[PDB]
């Protein structure tokens, strides 16, 4: 796949994807977050399998996000791990985990998990 | 701090990450897996928030590997998330989720989680 | 709450999930997915924080299926975390860990994550 | 196997699990946590899989624990999902999903996940 990959997508929250999926499994943009600790666009860099595989599945990809930029810094970063999924309409169906930079003692709370869908609608 | 997270690190599993922290919050690097649907060496890239705070807290980062190198393809791309802990002991606490691609139908369980912890070696 | 969380609900799977709320935060009831290695049904048990909060919150609650029963044994449990919503469209959004029993060797890749949403629809 | 699961356990925080098995597969006991919005005992009811498999495989459970009690409500419900691996030193190795109520808003932060390892005492 990478097929269609690139884009502008747009995830259940509002939160705006912008990525090129290079032909070696590279994967760079932007990340606007609708929600949260987060103001204007973020960096993001990521990798896609290519070469998935006939079975019609999709192709697995992540990509990370540091919430730290000209405007903001949450001291936090978020990481989606999820498939591409094309077709009339294509998605990107994903699982994430936020982690937060805390003392020790608050270790046991740094993490949160959802899940979003992005469609370029 | 982009120093104290370049270096090899090493997890409880045996596997190695090679990793490079840019000026600018990037992550470059290669991970190599003890475990799992693979062998050599696989790129990695990712990103870390520069500028943490003074505190005693960790660094918030994160990285992707997608498993395919030329020698294998999985079908697979696993994302790190944590927090760098320096001192004499550095650390590198995550989480970790693993997603393969999969048909509709078996996309519920297509992702796998669970957790890391990397000691870094000297130098 | 407790409200209406007593009854039948469905989610995107088509699994099934029949339920009763004792008033003092207990969860009882059965459980057929329509999907795994599972047939017929299977018991769970949980539990569902009342006396929840004035500023229109969901219903924190979680449950627990072993996957044993008089038909198959798939040697593993699953356990969903979630808040039930209720209203004209009642819901129970939910993020489960599918934990199968392995070998040390294969612990890294013992459970599967995932989240399912529940209406009576 | 029941006899192995019911007993006290404590985890790395310095938390309580007391529990018993039942030949039914069920499990129920008491839960006191070392920190959060917690104080006192809290109940907690789960499952696990009565005959595992021979061979040396863990033993699959989980169980939950809604926040609530005389003394507290903290409007948020813990699942617990791992293994039971007996012997000289048994343990629970589990990974764990904490929802809170929130509002339809803020419903994208309303699960922490962690991991925590139980070491039972003797008896
Ligand atoms: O608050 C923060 O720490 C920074 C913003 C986090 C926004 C999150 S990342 C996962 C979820 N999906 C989004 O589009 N935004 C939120
Ligand atoms: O089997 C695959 O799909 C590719 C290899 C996955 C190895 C995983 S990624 C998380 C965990 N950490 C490791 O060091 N190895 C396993
Ligand atoms: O295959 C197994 O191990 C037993 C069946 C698992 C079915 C799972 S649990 C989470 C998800 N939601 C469902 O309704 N079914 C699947
Ligand atoms: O703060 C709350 O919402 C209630 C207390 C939560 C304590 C958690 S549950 C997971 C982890 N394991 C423990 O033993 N304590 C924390």
């Amino acid at each position: 796949a990478e097929a269609g990959i690139t884009g502008t997508w747009y995830n259940q929250l509002g939160s705006t994807f912008i990525v090129t999926a290079g032909a070696d499994g590279a994967l760079t943009g932007t990340y606007e977050s609708a929600v949260g600790n987060a103001e204007s666009r973020y960096v993001l860099t990521g990798r896609y399998d290519s070469a998935p595989a006939t079975d019609g599945s999709g192709t697995a990809l992540g990509w990370t996000v540091a919430w730290k930029n000209n405007y903001r810094n949450a001291h936090s970063a978020t990481t989606w791990s999820g498939q591409y999924v094309g077709g009339a309409e294509a998605r990107i169906n994903t699982q994430w985990l936020l982690t937060s930079g805390t003392t020790e003692a608050n270790a046991w709370k740094s993490t949160l998990v959802g899940h979003d869908t992005f469609t370029k609608v």
